[PDB]
């Protein structure tokens, strides 16, 4: 797929604010994606543990581990498609050592969603929602074509 010059404006104007607070949006989206879809904590060893969200929210390795996610989504996003070199280490980590199934992907990205909603209301109105929502389906396309090329297509 291909989003037009239009949508990538979209999607990083609402980026732009974000990267305002990179380490409170991280926080936001991965204890988001927790609460709704808990198996995923799992994944983490480092604080699988955490029981509550307020835990959560006091834990420092989750609030760097968000900011890690984020910082390499925008590197991603703001190559505008072109990002076949950014994708490659992350595709051969999250299937060969995390093992990270392209639907845990789909989750975050429904997270990710429902954060710059609640937060950017103004900035996200529907037409960068759905830019957002094609922004980050050609991402999890084109590392699921990763994965597969690596041998683990999850
Ligand atoms: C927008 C989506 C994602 C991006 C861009 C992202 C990026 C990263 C980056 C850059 C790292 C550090 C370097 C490396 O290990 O490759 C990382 C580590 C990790 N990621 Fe992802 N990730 C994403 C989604 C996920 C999801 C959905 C999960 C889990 C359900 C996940 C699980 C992990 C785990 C377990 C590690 C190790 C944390 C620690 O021990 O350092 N990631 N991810």
């Amino acid at each position: 797929m291909v989003l037009s010059e239009g949508e990538w404006q979209l999607v990083l104007h609402v980026w732009a604010k974000v990267e305002a607070d990179v380490a409170g949006h991280g926080q936001d989206i991965l204890i988001r994606l927790f609460k709704s879809h808990p198996e995923t904590l799992e994944k983490f060893d480092r604080f699988k543990h955490l029981k509550t969200e307020a835990e959560m929210k006091a834990s420092e390795d989750l609030k760097k581990t968000g900011v890690t996610v984020l910082t390499a989504l925008g590197a991603i996003l703001k190559k505008k498609g072109h990002h076949e070199a950014e994708l490659k280490p992350l595709a051969q980590s999250h299937a060969t050592k995390h093992k990270i199934p392209i639907k845990y992907l789909e989750f975050i990205s429904e997270a990710i969603i429902h954060v710059l909603h609640s937060r950017h209301p103004g900035n996200f109105g529907a037409d960068a929602q759905g830019a957002m929502n094609k922004a980050l389906e050609l991402f999890r396309k084109d590392i699921a074509a990763k994965y597969k090329e690596l041998g683990y297509q999850g």
